[PDB]
């Protein structure tokens, strides 16, 4: 992925469990030598597995719910760090901003040659509710989908509850969300 | 299971969608011949399945979604239904809730001699976040567990992030949810 993803995460873990944490990450991931990530340049996405790997193992916390606290981290890091403007653009509403996403994407992708974004698709089932579809070329993401979702929900003063009803690691087509949402 | 399961799933049913629905899932189920459910007396699984699957076809929605709302209903219906001391007793906290789960249904086993409860236990990843095991002698009942969790979160005032991290379908041991909570 993006150094862009590698820097959030850094960042997220530096703020909440300072430098030395961080620096045992970096070590226990591989990457002693990697002084700093570059944010334009499009990483192996080994690079993120080894990092939440080994954020797992430093800090006794699954890889999953780190993903969680990522994904929601990483609404207020590209508000703050350059794309605030963008994410402002992509909506008023939860609703809203999760019909635009694939838009946003979009627009990323012009700038991010190498991007592989994912596919969302929404099915509303009421007002207050929909069916959210994920489909990507990555694995084990889902959980970071939740956290994002979350995030969406603070951003847009939304009380929010999403619950996973369909997984790709269970033998589905593709994830599935229900969302319910004020 | 005890009567009181489908009870309340009669009683959810009904309340959102009117006694017609209801009749019509009843019917195709092959409960026709039940007048009511006696909610102190063990029935077969068979009957909560087929009420399930009933539902899920006449209302339109899948299975899941249907676990994931009785969950929540449970909450609420227990505290009406003659269990709200039991609740309130079983804690002031959701992860002290969670703790006190195997518990409160060892309680229950008293007065209910055939209960296959399930067991549940806490790693606690830190003052915000645990690791929640979950272990049954039925298979199926994951999304209802994220119900229930979605209930407890509204009982408390908490807001709840969960995602499903092990699958007791598949060939690990049981299911494993990663939460994130207030
Ligand atoms: C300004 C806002 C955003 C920017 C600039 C942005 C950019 C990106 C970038 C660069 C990646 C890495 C893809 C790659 O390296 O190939 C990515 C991945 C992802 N983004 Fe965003 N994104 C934004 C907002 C969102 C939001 C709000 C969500 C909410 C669900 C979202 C969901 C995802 C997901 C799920 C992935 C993982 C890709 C996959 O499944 O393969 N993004 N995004
Ligand atoms: C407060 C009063 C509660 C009562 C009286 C109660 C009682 C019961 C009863 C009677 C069953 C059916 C088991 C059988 O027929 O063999 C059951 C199942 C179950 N209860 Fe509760 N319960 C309560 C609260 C909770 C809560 C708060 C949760 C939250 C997670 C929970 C989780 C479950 C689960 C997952 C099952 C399914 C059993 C299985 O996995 O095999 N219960 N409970």
């Amino acid at each position: 992925m993006y150094g862009l993803v590698n820097k959030a995460i850094q960042d997220m873990i530096s703020k909440h469990h300072g430098e030395d944490t961080w620096e045992a990450i970096k070590q226990k991931a591989g990457l002693e030598d990697i002084d700093f990530f570059v944010g334009m340049e499009a990483y192996s996405d080994d690079v993120t597995y080894h990092l939440v790997g080994a954020a797992s193992e430093v800090l006794g916390k699954p890889a999953e719910e780190l993903l969680i606290a990522f994904g929601e981290y990483w609404v207020t890091y590209t508000s703050e760090e350059g794309y605030g403007e963008l994410l402002a653009s992509a909506g008023d509403s939860l609703p809203e901003f999760m019909e635009n996403l694939d838009n946003l994407h979009a627009r990323v992708g012009l700038s991010f040659p190498q991007l592989r974004p994912p596919a969302f698709e929404c099915q509303h089932t009421s007002s207050k509710s929909m069916e959210l579809h994920y489909q990507s070329t990555r694995a084990g993401l889902a959980p970071m989908v939740l956290g994002l979702l979350h995030g969406l929900g603070k951003r847009f003063q939304t009380k929010v509850e999403v619950t996973q009803t369909a997984f790709r690691e269970t033998g589905e087509d593709h994830d599935i969300f229900s969302i319910k949402y004020e």
